[PDB]
């Protein structure tokens, strides 16, 4: 049942990162096309790299919403490792930023909300996801968010009432001050990225940043950071209700059955949020 390299016509690589190498490929007796994630197992073993291709499997296993890439299979072989994932022929929502420079108020308030509804239900899992970012919000052919990067989530124990995780995982623009300063994330820390990509969708870079970790995680700390003029003011009362520091009070804390009370933010007020995936995106520009 496990599916073999040979079963596959592999194509254009659509990226690479420190371990792995991302290619298109097309299954041959299906004409299916898939992401096909592909890593070195001697260089997995040697970066000590083993215990998040399994938290990745494991992870994504559980997962089967619309709004995250699908992991289809795995297999191996002698030397590879591959994940076949569902294809995100759009790529990155970091590269719309970059290109467009910001978003208008219809598209941060339609993107915002499906990552709001992506981490419901993330989080209604009790995973975590930790690396929350625009590098790892990709978009499908139809403009759909795609959430990846799941090697350093973490699903949280139902059997101990699991809030806390202890590894120190993340980026520094968008890592939560309790990690830095607690040394633990929960499902909160990922609300903190959310804040930070809401205002980075406005104003086109994320509120702490500075050319040396060290100096981003001061300012994380402290606060630190300013909103530029005509950032849309309902925006901006949503960001700050999510960029708190006490990790107890960002908005969607209230209860822990959903986020209905930060959906009911009135960033949101014109939001259908029961369909989402099926309306058709605003076009980006
Ligand atoms: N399902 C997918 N569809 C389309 N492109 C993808 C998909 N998954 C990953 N990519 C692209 O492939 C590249 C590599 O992703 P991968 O998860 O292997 O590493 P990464 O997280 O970018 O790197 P690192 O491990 O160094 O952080 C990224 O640019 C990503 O945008
Ligand atoms: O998790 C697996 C194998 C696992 C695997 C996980 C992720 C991606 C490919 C294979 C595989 C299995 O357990 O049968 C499978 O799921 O098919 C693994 C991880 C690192 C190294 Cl160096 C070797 C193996
Ligand atoms: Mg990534
Ligand atoms: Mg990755």
């Amino acid at each position: 049942r496990k599916k073999r390299p040979e079963d596959f016509k592999f194509g254009k690589i659509l990226g690479e990162g420190s371990f792995s190498t991302v290619v298109l490929a097309r299954e041959l007796a299906t004409s299916r096309e898939y992401a096909i994630k592909i890593l070195e197992k001697r260089h997995i073993i040697k970066e000590n790299k083993v215990p998040y291709v399994t938290r990745e499997r494991d992870v994504m296993s559980r997962l089967d919403h619309p709004f995250f890439v699908k992991l289809y299979f795995t297999f191996q072989d002698d030397e590879k490792l591959y994940f076949g994932l569902s294809y995100a022929k759009n790529g990155e929502l970091l590269k719309y930023i970059r290109k467009i420079g910001s978003f208008d108020e219809t598209c941060t308030r339609f993107y915002t909300a499906e990552i709001v509804s992506a981490l419901e239900y993330l989080h209604g899992k009790g995973i975590i996801h930790r690396d929350l970012k625009p590098e790892n919000i990709l978009l499908n052919e139809d403009m759909h968010i795609q959430i990846t990067d799941f090697g350093t989530a973490k699903v949280l124990s139902p059997e101990s009432k699991q809030a806390r995780a202890n590894s120190f995982v993340g980026t520094a623009q968008y890592v939560s001050p309790e990690l830095l300063t607690e040394k633990s994330a929960c499902k909160s820390s990922d609300l903190w990225a959310l804040g930070c990509i809401i205002y980075q969708l406005v104003a086109g870079l994320p509120p702490f940043r500075a050319g040396n970790e060290g100096l981003i995680f001061a300012k994380i700390i402290k606060l630190e950071y300013d909103f530029p003029e005509k950032f849309f003011p309902k925006a901006r009362d949503l960001v700050e209700k999510l960029l708190v520091l006490d990790a107890t009070k960002r908005l969607g804390c209230e209860e822990m059955e959903g986020y209905g009370p930060l959906k009911a933010h009135p960033f949101f007020e014109s939001v259908t949020w029961e369909n989402l995936h099926q309306q058709t995106p605003p076009k980006l520009t």
